[PDB]
């Protein structure tokens, strides 16, 4: 998780509209009590709630007004300024659409109740991609090589820690281009730059 960003949360229930078949296609793929929302394929300016009921997934047309701007951008677009309830679905009334999914969770739409957002996949993770620096170390030992995983480098070779599994061996690219283990407990932080014409190069 990341926190509070979208009062309606797009990656949760409202992705970016499509055809009931599409929503359905994914909906059924999730938990039986899963339901997502789509765009009013019938109405020009309205929302639609989709719900995997029984074997398929039915839709519920929502009616939105829009009293205030939706997104920060947009040069100028004067809003209505009258629609009180603004958003509503079925034969009842609610403040907004996002809020609707939070109340009907136990009110029962037309036969089925709302439980959680479909969420087919994707999530704010980013797999914490560091990639901090890279080329800034000069090996201090020569070795022909025995294992494909071990980085065979020659004394004075400026490698780049391609990763750092543990403090007892890291990953780095050698003058040849291959990677492997490197001296994490003792390496030469040697600023490489002056030739770039390959002096010798002889690994495999």
């Amino acid at each position: 998780m990341a926190g509070n960003f979208d009062s309606e949360e797009r990656s949760s229930w409202y992705w970016g509209r499509l055809s009931r078949q599409e929503a359905v296609a994914l909906l059924q793929g999730q938990r039986h009590g899963v339901f997502l929302v789509r765009d009013s394929s019938t109405s020009p300016g309205d929302y639609v709630l989709s719900v995997s009921e029984n074997s398929r997934v039915s839709h519920y047309i929502i009616n939105s007004s829009g009293p205030r701007p939706p997104v920060p951008p947009s040069p100028a677009q004067p809003p209505p300024g009258v629609s009180p309830s603004r958003l509503r679905i079925g034969d009842q009334e609610f403040d907004s659409l996002p809020a609707l999914l939070e109340f009907y969770k136990i009110h029962y739409l037309d036969t089925t109740t709302l439980i959680e957002p479909v969420s087919r996949s994707r999530q704010g993770s980013g797999v914490i991609l560091r990639q901090e620096e890279a080329e800034y170390v000069r090996a201090l030992f020569d070795f022909n090589g025995n294992d494909e995983e071990d980085l065979p480098f020659k004394k004075g070779d400026i490698l780049r820690i391609r990763d750092k599994p543990e403090e007892q061996w890291w990953n780095a690219e050698d003058s040849e281009g291959k990677r492997g283990m490197i001296p994490v407990p003792y390496v030469e932080k040697y600023r490489p730059a002056s030739a770039s014409v390959s002096a010798l190069i002889g690994g495999n």
